[PDB]
């Protein structure tokens, strides 16, 4: 779709099974996820943004469904304010900001 | 313009005559600018994002350029490591997000 921004750009995203909503957010490096459980193995990491920074869990190859469409990549939990999907993701589904 | 999300999707804004790189970002609601002298009256604010929050100054009714758009409203100034176009601006230029 053509996604406008009068309202906060959120949608629904499948992952792990499970339904959620998250933000598509073009200012972010990587997709970060509110706590929740994952299958795969995962690694310690730091992300920071403006406040600073936080710990996460790094969670390789995940698969998410994002508004309908198929993304399989790197996936970061752990104490964000919302769900957000990066660009590592958002460059799978093909997004592009236009003006 | 179409801007690609495989780098940060920076472009050039003036603000007050100073040239400026800064995110075109869907995942922010407000515009927040780096550290600068701005003349006129303010509003203490708090915003927050995945560090926490930090404090800025609100000025209302700025004018900014975005790659050559001219747009006008409220501007956050306070510690922040990059220049940020949130939603309120990125409306006024008619950029919308697609995929
Ligand atoms: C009320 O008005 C506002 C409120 C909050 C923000 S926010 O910057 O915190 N943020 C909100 C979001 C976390 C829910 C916008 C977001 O795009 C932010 C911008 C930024 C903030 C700080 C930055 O430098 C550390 C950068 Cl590069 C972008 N990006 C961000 O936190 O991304 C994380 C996840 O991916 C990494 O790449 C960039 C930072 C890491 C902006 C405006």
């Amino acid at each position: 779709p053509q996604v406008t921004l009068w309202q906060r750009p959120l949608v629904t995203i499948k992952i792990g099974g499970q339904l959620k909503e998250a933000l598509l957010d073009t200012g972010a490096d990587d997709t970060v996820l509110e706590e929740m459980s994952l299958p795969g193995r995962w690694k310690p990491k730091m992300i920071g943004g403006i406040g600073g920074f936080i710990k996460v869990r790094q969670y390789d190859q995940i698969l998410i469904e994002i508004a309908g469409h198929k993304a399989i990549g790197t996936v970061l939990v752990g104490p964000t304010p919302v769900n957000i999907i990066g660009r590592n993701l958002l460059t799978q589904i093909g997004a592009t900001l236009n003006f």
